[PDB]
């Protein structure tokens, strides 16, 4: 329960401090991007402050939570 996961099993351990969350995956660009993946930064925050209309993802309910891996429907 905290930045990276990745699925299975060594990961969901030691990162940023204790509570939910911790590096939110916060989607956005702030001033620039020209870039291509394409979605999220980082932070050590456990809250989700800003974020509204045009817009971003959020806290994490879970391991990861997660942007964009993102395909198709399969």
């Amino acid at each position: 329960i905290v930045c990276h996961t990745t699925a299975t099993s060594p990961i969901s351990a030691v990162t940023c401090p204790p509570g939910e969350n911790l590096c939110y995956r916060k989607m956005w660009c702030d001033a620039f991007c020209s870039s291509r993946g394409k979605v999220v930064e980082l932070g050590c925050a456990a809250t989700c402050p800003s974020k509204k209309p045009y817009e971003e993802v959020t806290c994490c309910s879970t391991d990861k939570c997660n942007p964009h891996p993102k395909q198709r429907p399969g």
